[PDB]
């Protein structure tokens, strides 16, 4: 067993270099005060866009953009080490590829100030966001009490084939990250108990309180059990601290022992009482097709929104927004 | 738009072959009485096993096994002809090959009498299911109102790489058709959610009211929204029959307009608006694992449950059970 | 099967002989109607209170009193018999032994004209109800589509040994037919399903819309199945019919089949694995006490409330308020 | 008023002595949690077969059965005495008569470390339970803010003249100690509320954890005013305390100055405005057989399950299972 | 009583006076329709922006503006009389005044086809809405059964004032039609019960399914009785049909004979038991303010949003968007 | 931010002076003990009638009676300063006019032990309550964290009007003291939503636990949010401590920066983007008159309850129940 709190984490409106200064130390702060209020607490995850806020005039200029590992992250870093605890940061970062466009990333550091897991955003949130798609796949890391961790940010979650890799490549406790998943919020809580019970894992999810200096319960705060069943799910309120006991093992026991609902390995393993091993194929074109980089829906062709014109960005590529 | 109606349909104790015929005139019944009773409906749905029951020691012997197609599925053709309605029906098909189990097979019945599509059930429920993992992939078909048709079997809508396949063919209308989907209601009902919103199409799904002469109070109906908002729950009596208005261009549309929301496409265009196209590489393991025949879970070496030996099945392959 | 309704029946503000032929009128139009807009209905269901109101200034003169049978219940046994169904009547009867209250009487009038049930209330709803403690037992008879209908009334209801005894004399639906059980609503629905769970039988229950001329939204209307589920519940309408499918062979099959849940077998049979047959003495020392007519209450002495003197009712027994 | 804590308890696979001995262990550790974590608890409850566990391989070998009192009952009075606590445990008991079958026993330690109370289930769960009938009725103890205890065990509580009986020799605070009583969930929450409503007692209730060492989220913990409210419904989660204030006095001052309410009254004292006292004889021929040993259903001679032969027991009556 | 039904009508893009005639025949189509489908139907509500359609870019224009009366409400009069129904439409109406912006307007047309409630919305939506505050105050009819109808226009209802003048005036039965009060959906929900509530009178209210040609589940249908519980909530389905049975009277009896619940006579009559009559001043700086043209929020300096200008508007006044 | 506590308190049956002098210090004990469990607690609010109780016969009479301010007012005072917390306290209040009945009153006391508001309740209970009607109108004073605070007594939380008044004052946080709400409980929770919503204001409030010696389980405890949702709903239990953090300035800002939810500025502001100034005239004929002191019903003239002789009080005027 372990502890776990997600933090419906405020910010501010963020103009400037020092507006971003001022809310890591913000960050920082809630940090150990939620150390020192829960005592046993052993992880500790902040939503997306609670670095540099959520300034969609500025969020592409090299002031509002941060290197990971940077300067910044060794603050939080220096932070983790302090309180011991694993921290999950979101952080807008600039590509080392100066023609492309910056990632959206999340990152967990571990209680000796390690960064043990780099994850970018693999599905950005189109037509509105501008971040580059992820270069890093889905990586796990091993987190406390025999957790195996990863994360996801935001509309990845939307994604049933992205906490399936998860749980593939180890994952027990999946972590979701948002920045306002207000107003798609039925369907953030449908998806955070639809990954969980997909892949016998538990998920543990929070959204920023708000960015706009007048409305901050646009927070959540949800953590699932590896059935699908919501054991917790916080209140909206601004700093609220939602809480709860994961036990990553009786996931795992779950995996190795259950028959009828173990659907992960059925997935790979169809019919296995039938037919010795199960079938391994599938099925299942669009997996051959994804696999094979041709993908392709049969509507495609007269579809409406497939480049960001509508929110005003270029539509032909490289960097922009500097 | 069109009427749907699922049925939940109390089979009793099959005994026998005359049970079955009994069964089979039962249903039919049911299926003029609806057409009577719903005097627009355009698509009914009888459960997972409605047509033979629930004998677990005689449902692989070849009295309780059918051909598809041969006269039981020509008495249900007559009926949709006669009723001018598509139907649904559940046939535990003899598997021309001798050497290998029968099928758990669904056909849907055109108003013309015709078989339009055709699926055996690709995730047998293991380790309790002795049928032989389909292999008929996942088939779409035109259904009333602009419907793509396509049907899963019970445990196969805990799968939602299936429901995305059936998506990816063109479904707009996705049927589950169950026969004992209680202990685990509210993954069903969950999963039935999460089929429709991952996929932007409806999701229209029955359990099976009861099958011992005893308890009749295990139905289910469900209709969910392409935005995995459940429309109609039906309530759990035996012959309860669900019905709702469904309309498959609302979901074409969806598909075709939606932008943010739009996930189905996302997945095989990640972060088209910085990179034009997006990027068609997934991610992502398992995707071309199981495409290659070869998706292993890292913990497969410990589980306890890979047979159907805890049920008493031989391990070996080959038929059994006759 | 057989189908139901109750009646969420508004009886104005009585204050005269008239007013009651009014009402007798009313439940007959209502009856009529009921059969009319549900051609398969067999049994329909008044409240109590329904014939004469609740005029407690009047309620035991002999203007507001009937006698069981009379004029009055042949009215009603005609509309039965005219409707083809069953009927159940709330009648307050005078009491042929002039030395004592009127009592609160339910009878079940079949499709025949005939009352095959009378019951006189149990359990008066004390201190505010004068009606003299019934005197016919817990009666049971045949209903239709295989049932044994019992009756209780309002307050009754709130006895579990009552639902009890019905269910010891065959009862597979007991009815619950109320007048203000408002209040006291979710005790009514609460009793309502432990009723139906603790004996293996399904409850049928309906309070009247209102009584005051004003309001008359107090009506209730629910079925329960024989595993305490609520399988219908009304809204809240005056003259609301609601209506549900009954099965009261799978109640009986309940009780002959199940083990585990057959909680009414277990009463009289206790632990008969190890002890063949079971013990037959069940514990129990208020059982025997109330069999020998002396059960008494430790905390009796200390009582306020053990006469109608809040009420203004005489202490000292013998006919009142006439 | 006082704090009550019903401990969602884990119980791993017990294969041998020296597994109870730990288990014993590990509910001492965390009897003393609770008391250190809840400065002012007075009662702390653990759940149905929360020593011994749940090996019905093994359960009736006289490895796995204990006296009470024995050294076992000692050490978990020895805790009681140091956290100055009333504290309730599950034990399964050697009979002391060798020729019948082990009971399954709960006792109430008080803060002095003396036994107050020792209850054998009446109402084994059947045909699964092998447990001798309980031969000391239903008793009641002193407890902490002037509560008056009793204790039943799991199925027990399905049974409403068992809280009727515990409510008649004064108890209060009635609490039900369960070992699975998730599938017959639903049930199990109603009659919590049912037994405290019908009696105007508080009731206290627990289920265990989970026994399996893979799925632990079984638990329940549940407190019901005296009203039927449910007050606290606890979370599912191993290790989880659900805590409450109860306030015996006010339940006894319900009893004393009620009268609509007055139900447990109303039972043996029917009709007291019309009849001085009441009608004392209730009914209720189920109640004069019962006392007389021969309580019999008119479906008797059709049951089918009336033994424990569907499980594997003998049908002769005697000692097994050594 | 009468029957209502509510029409959660969808409406398609509208670009030219074509589409608008052609919702003007699908309006007269489905009034028709429902007429067929309930028979008793007296009362049928469309929603706001039903017949023109919410198109931003055109809605100004004298293309999408229509007189009251005109020939398009001719047509409707038509359909009312010839389905002897009271109707209730949506019309944005060309100002007479050429210097000032066209009004938001319903309008109820009685069973003989004659308009008998006009009505300009007093409160448009602002900052987004551009339409002319009305000038008809809140107007009352006489309606079926009994009711005196008052409608408001969907952003009217957040006024507790209006819904009070409404009362004040006499109405019993207050319609809502609203256009687009999805993203305000829980708020709409609560104010239609508080203007029931507050003012003891029943109200019915209607969401536009859709009008963007895509999504089309947006629709409400909620009735409330006068004591604020909702009877009636519909599904969110296009074209649904909202029906309930309204009984003006019982919300008049309540008005004549209430008194601890009769908040809208104690408005006027405060404390009327220690001082006859009551104080017939309320407190209340507001109302004098109001009442005089004066209302002032003392924060108004420091408000963001006092005109259209974030939408692009003109500031200054005059017609504009033609 | 702020956090806020109401206390559920329970009052016993007050019979003398001497009563009313303990339960003062009862009330004082519990301030001092809910800051000690509360440290950061900054505003504490104590139920209506929970300095005198609920003695109908008494509670007229001059020892019943209390100044304010007066050496009871002093004491809590007194309590306030040590404690340094802001309280809201319930006192009957004898009328400095001989000649006129008693108010109903409320206070609340800074952390300096100053009476900074006193309100007299403006629509006594009627026709229940004797009080005479609060002659103080609705003040508003400044509280902690950036609050200005008013209280309204029980039943004025009924009139939409009253809350328009302190938010017209500035109130952001409206606190309602309650009595006994419970049976019009639905309508309690609806209306501190709405008052909350309508005026976006948080709102906290608060009813007494009991008042007769035997049930005290009518407590509640309920904070809105401005947007009009429950953010904390207590349960009921005696003493039960209900908290939340309050964040005044985001209400301001709200009002400051919103426009589609600005309803409160559109009520004098109608109309503003077609209008510049919006119509300051709201419509509005009731307004009018009640400012005028002439507010009249259509229905006044057959009105039934309109003085207190339903209760048995003198409908002559002048003082009474000395």
């Amino acid at each position: 067993g372990f502890l776990v709190a997600a933090i419906q984490f405020p910010v501010p409106i963020v103009n400037s270099r020092k507006d971003i200064d001022h809310n890591i130390e913000s960050i920082i702060r809630t940090l150990h005060a939620t150390k020192a209020g829960y005592p046993g607490v052993e992880l500790i995850i902040f939503p997306e866009y609670s670095t540099q806020g959520l300034n969609t005039a500025k969020w592409l200029s090299e002031e509002f953009l941060l290197d990971v590992p940077g300067k910044e992250t060794e603050l939080y870093a220096k932070a983790c080490k302090e309180a011991k605890v694993y921290g999950v940061f979101s952080i807008m970062e600039r590509n080392p590829d100066s023609n492309k466009n910056p990632y959206n990333t999340a990152i967990i550091i571990d209680p000796q100030g390690e960064i043990i897991l780099k994850y970018r955003k693999l599905f950005p949130w189109n037509p509105i966001e501008p971040w580059y798609p992820g270069d890093l796949g889905m990586p796990v890391c091993e987190g406390p009490g025999g957790s195996k961790l990863a994360v996801c940010i935001c509309h990845d979650g939307m994604i049933p084939e992205l906490a399936r890799e998860a749980a593939y490549k180890g994952c027990n406790v999946y972590i979701r990250i948002s920045g306002y998943s207000t107003q798609v919020n039925d369907q953030w809580i449908l998806t955070n108990r639809s990954n969980a019970w997909h892949n016998l894992m538990y998920t543990v999810s929070v959204n920023l309180a708000g960015y706009d200096n007048v409305f901050y319960y646009f927070g959540e705060g949800q953590i699932c059990n590896f059935d699908g069943t919501t054991l917790v799910q916080g209140h909206r309120n601004p700093w609220e601290i939602v809480t709860g006991e994961i036990y990553p093992k009786m996931a795992d026991n779950a995996r190795l022992s259950w028959g009828l609902e173990n659907n992960i390995y059925n997935l790979g393993h169809r019919g296995y009482v039938a037919k010795p091993g199960g079938e391994h194929d599938a099925g299942l074109t669009y997996i051959k097709d994804l696999a094979a980089g041709k993908y392709k829906l049969p509507w495609e062709d007269h579809m409406k929104i497939k480049d960001g014109s509508i929110y005003g960005y270029p539509t032909t590529g490289g960097r922009f927004g500097k």
